[PDB]
């Protein structure tokens, strides 16, 4: 009768509000313990496997992954695409209809489909397997009187667990009793500062959070999936480019159907009119045996024109370009996982970045210091002050801090140093390392037993101190604490390299406070270090702390802050001028979020944009009854930059509101960056979700698409560059392929209706469509990206792939190619003085006349791609071709293969040898394309 639904309802209500709720729902966290068969002493007294299985109805505390399949499931999933469906349907209907009493086209289309499916499946499998490479127990529980180590999987509701510093909490719990406990909830909650846990205030232990200092015992309330991490994890279970490609594919396939209908209608009408103009058929009974065969042949003639129109090489070329771009992007520490999220970042219009972890290094470090009455805005050289102050400070910081608090090297490659102990006095300890000194020998010389008296931190006075009597017969004391707490108890200060001077509270404490205000304005918390030496004779009374804690001598005041990453301020500036507006959504305090937002440049001074808290954000959107309407979100999202104190649901609500909104003129593509379990839900809804590699939890990397291995914010810009470059490469390849297809379909239409022979045989067109154009995509997608791409404004979510300038080049070069092909077909026989091959008995040697047309058609395309490298109105189409060796290599290889094919082809390729004069004439006719390119560029678009 525990009704675990109310138990998990007791969770997810962190803060002092939990204390209020448990006061009316329960007693003082001992009533709930009584509602279970447990006691604070020897909780769950009998292990009792039957009782353990009885309480196992709550959870088993284990969640395994899936690992869907090795290769078959991915292959099967890849086959369900619109483009491949129409390609395979056309292939199968062409192959089947070739036998009605064809063999080549169906096999070619099927082979292309197999190739694209295999490439996509292999790339996805390789990336998925590589992702798990970077992502690759028992603690004290009082079972029966004696505390006994037990594995994590055996934890059940009601177990009493003991927690000491350095442990990792396996399940949610309630604070029973313990010393001063501090829990780091930076990953789960998102609060930068350490949270103090006590029975009186905030007794809400959460799973998956480290414990910094203190010891205690807790009950276990939510064991497995019901825990806070489990809820988010189990909630985690059509790129923009694919939508545009599918729309283009269904628009192109629609166009060829009209042409096929035109061919069949015109030919059938011609046959009927010609037959019924000279004589009249019986019309009575002759229609059964042979009349239907004419129309079936006409239908076959129409279908063979329909087949040519659709581009059978588009999917393979797009996949090859995307694969090359993905492989080239890994050198910038971006690990794309789906192979189709490579382009989604290029046209991004908004970024929602987490504060802690992503924008900030998540480590407390000393930003600025004040030593010797000389303000230093930056960490100084140790030789700067060069006095006894350096050694005295080092000794004070080392001795006064707790010996458990220590800093350890990463002992790894490319990682930040780890901080185990209290990180409020670990940046202060790291200040010594920043001054290029050694703290460890000082502590090793004086252990605890050689420290006479220690004044531990207490609630009454926010200060900590220690006293060491070693150096001489006289005594020495060090003190560390908050700024104003110790400053008012300070009577002297050091001045540069000189001795102490009177810190009388007349205009001097006032000036010190005057320099303190900028530190508090910049968000820095102020901590000061003081010291005082005691005479040996008489022996002072340590019990009387009234006066020994006063008359201190401050040495320095240092500011402690959670600083921004070194490269964030510039990266945001670049991506903000490229049309991408940046927002900050975090679960930390509103005061801390605002201070760091200004430094990163997200919000500039002037109070132009509103910053809202999470509770107000939830309250405003809901329209009384308690449902979310898009109008309310459209009210506030256009000018909401900082969102603080947000639960994971709020982040998901915001990124859903922006995507599904038509308030603005253009549709929005939202990308979200994060590193914690908070951004689990928000990374899924985002179109492309980045995640930190070395400083990110496992849930964040499960919901991400592009993992930043080097976890540096400067690689967001390069993702934009590469996305825009991929879009440009796909645009230019489309520009090339559409001209090829238009010319081919018009030639086939003319060779079907007006004449009975087509100069381009089925075998000849296979090589041009499949082999030559596939290598022509890799030669066009290999141009190196440049920084100049970051000035173009983002494109819309619904803007068609074919721009206005691309329609000028597609139809412009179709005019030039058609006229020359037609003239070489009709009147080329007299030009070359060669015997005509216009008509054949269908069993004849390959005519030289048609080989001229085929070689001219191929040779004009080789110089069409050298022209197709400029999508915009660039006249100079030869720029940077030298910085592209693979392009020239592919062009020359294609030319040599064309020579070999045409010279040694024979019957299978419907080609005959050519004399060198005809080769030169064909090469010149091809070279005319470059000259015509300037003319076609001259016309305004
Ligand atoms: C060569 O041009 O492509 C051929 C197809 O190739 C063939 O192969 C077809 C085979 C027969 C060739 C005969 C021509 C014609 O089809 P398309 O792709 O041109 O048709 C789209 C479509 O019509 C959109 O709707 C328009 O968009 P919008 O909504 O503005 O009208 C868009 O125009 P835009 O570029 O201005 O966006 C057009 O491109
Ligand atoms: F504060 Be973040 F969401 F880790
Ligand atoms: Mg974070």
């Amino acid at each position: 009768g525990c009704t675990m639904e109310e138990l998990r309802s007791l969770m997810e209500l962190r803060g002092t509000e939990a204390v209020v709720k448990i006061k009316e729902t329960y007693g003082d966290t001992e009533a709930i313990c009584r509602r279970l068969k447990t006691s604070p002493v020897e909780g769950l007294p009998g292990t009792a496997p039957d009782l353990e299985k009885r309480k196992q109805i709550f959870g088993q505390n284990f969640i395994p992954p899936k690992k869907p399949k090795t290769f078959l499931q991915l292959v099967w999933e890849a086959l369900q695409d619109v483009t491949l469906i129409i390609l395979e349907i056309a292939a199968i209907i062409s192959l089947g209809l070739s036998f009605y009493h064809g063999w080549i086209e169906g096999a070619a289309i099927l082979l292309s489909v197999i190739c694209v499916v295999l490439v996509t499946a292999f790339n996805d499998w390789s990336k998925e397997k590589q992702f798990r490479g970077l992502q690759s127990q028992k603690f004290t529980v009082v079972r029966a009187g004696q505390v006994v180590q037990i594995p994590v999987a055996e934890i059940v509701v009601g177990d009493i667990a003991q927690i000491k510093y350095g442990d990792l909490l396996p399940a949610d719990g309630l604070f029973i009793q313990g010393n001063d406990l501090k829990i780091d909830e930076s990953s789960l909650t998102g609060e930068s500062d350490q949270v103090r846990k006590s029975v009186d205030k905030d007794p809400m232990l959460l799973s998956g959070t480290h414990v910094m200092e203190g010891s205690g015992r807790m009950v276990v309330t939510a064991v497995g999936v019901n825990s806070q991490t489990g809820i988010i994890f189990t909630l985690l279970g059509k790129s923009v480019l694919q939508g545009k490609l599918t729309k283009l594919a269904v628009q192109i396939g629609k166009a060829g159907l009209v042409m096929s209908a035109i061919t069949v209608i015109i030919l059938v009408l011609y046959f009927t009119v010609d037959t019924f103009v000279v004589n009249k058929k019986p019309w009575l009974t002759e229609c059964t045996p042979v009349y239907v065969q004419y129309f079936v042949k006409f239908f076959i003639i129409g279908v063979t024109v329909l087949v040519v129109a659709v581009p059978e090489g588009l999917p393979l070329a797009v996949t090859i370009s995307l694969a090359y771009s993905v492989k080239k992007m890994m050198k910038d520490n971006n690990l794309v996982r789906h192979l189709d999220a490579c382009e989604t970042m290029g046209n991004a219009t908004a970024i929602c970045s987490d504060k802690t972890g992503t924008l900030t290094t998540n480590r407390m470090t000393v930003v600025q210091a004040y030593v010797g009455d000389v303000h230093y805005k930056e960490i100084p050289d140790p030789s700067s002050i060069n006095a006894k102050t350096l050694e005295l400070l080092v000794n004070a910081i080392a001795i006064n801090s707790a010996y458990t608090t220590k800093i350890l090297p990463p002992e790894k490659e490319g990682a930040l140093p780890r901080q185990v102990g209290n990180k409020t006095e670990c940046g202060l300890l790291g200040f010594v390392l920043d001054l290029r000194q050694d703290y460890e020998p000082v502590r090793s010389q004086m252990p605890e037993e050689k420290l006479y008296k220690v004044y531990t931190f207490n609630s009454v006075r926010k200060s900590m101190s220690t006293v060491i009597k070693m150096p001489d017969e006289s005594f020495r004391m060090y003190s560390k604490g908050a700024s104003e707490i110790v400053l008012k108890k300070c009577c002297k200060i050091l001045s540069g390299a000189g001795e102490a001077r009177v810190f009388r509270p007349r205009d001097r404490d006032e000036m010190v406070k005057k320099v303190i205000e900028p530190m508090a304005c910049d968000g820095l918390r102020t901590i000061c270090v003081a010291y005082r030496d005691f005479p040996s004779s008489p022996e002072p009374d340590w019990d009387n702390e009234n006066d020994i804690l006063n008359e201190l001598t401050c040495i320095c005041v240092v500011g402690i802050e959670d600083p921004v990453r070194p490269e964030v301020p510039e990266a945001i500036r670049k991506c903000q001028r490229a049309g991408i507006t940046v927002r900050m959504v975090t679960g930390d305090n509103i005061n801390t979020a605002r201070a760091i937002a200004i430094k990163c440049g997200i919000i500039h001074p002037g109070e132009d944009f509103l910053c809202l808290e999470g509770k107000e954000f939830n309250r405003r959107i809901r329209n009384e009854k308690g449902e979310i309407e898009q109008e309310r979100i459209d009210k506030i999202w256009p000018k909401l930059r900082v969102l603080a104190r947000s639960s994971p649901t709020d982040k998901h609500t915001l990124v859903k509101g922006i995507i599904d909104s038509t308030h603005t003129e253009q549709r929005q593509v939202v990308a979200v960056t994060g590193d914690g379990t908070n951004d689990g839900p928000a990374l899924k809804k985002a179109d492309v979700g980045f995640a930190m590699g070395i400083a990110g939890t496992d849930v964040a990397k499960e919901a991400s698409d592009i993992i930043l291995t080097d976890d540096n914010f400067s690689s967001i810009v390069k993702a934009v560059m590469w996305g825009r470059n991929v879009y440009d490469s796909i645009s230019k390849f489309l520009q090339f392929q559409l001209t090829v297809n238009v010319v081919a379909v018009i030639v086939a239409f003319t060779g079907a209706c007006i004449t009975q022979d087509s100069p381009l045989k089925a075998v000849q067109m296979l090589w041009v469509n499949l082999i030559m154009d596939t290598f022509a995509s890799l030669a066009l997608a290999t141009e190196p990206p440049t920084e100049t791409l970051l000035l173009r404004k983002p494109y819309g979510r619904n803007k068609p792939l074919i721009s206005r300038t691309m329609m000028k080049n597609i139809l412009g070069h179709a005019v030039y190619q058609l006229t020359l092909i037609f003239t070489l077909l009709f009147v080329g026989e007299k030009m070359f003085q060669i015997d005509s091959g216009r008509n054949a008995p269908l069993h004849s040697p390959p005519s030289e006349h048609y080989t001229i047309i085929f070689n001219t058609f191929v040779m004009m395309q080789l110089f069409n791609e050298i022209n197709a490298r400029k999508i915009h109105g660039e006249r100079n189409v030869f720029d940077g071709i030298f910085r592209n060796p693979i392009f020239c290599t592919i062009v020359l290889g294609t030319f040599a293969i064309q020579i070999v094919i045409v010279q040694f082809g024979g019957k299978p390729f419907s080609c005959s040898p050519l004399q060198l004069d005809q080769w030169m004439w064909c090469i010149f006719i091809g070279l005319g394309e470059l000259v015509w390119g300037q003319v076609i560029a001259t016309i305004p678009t």
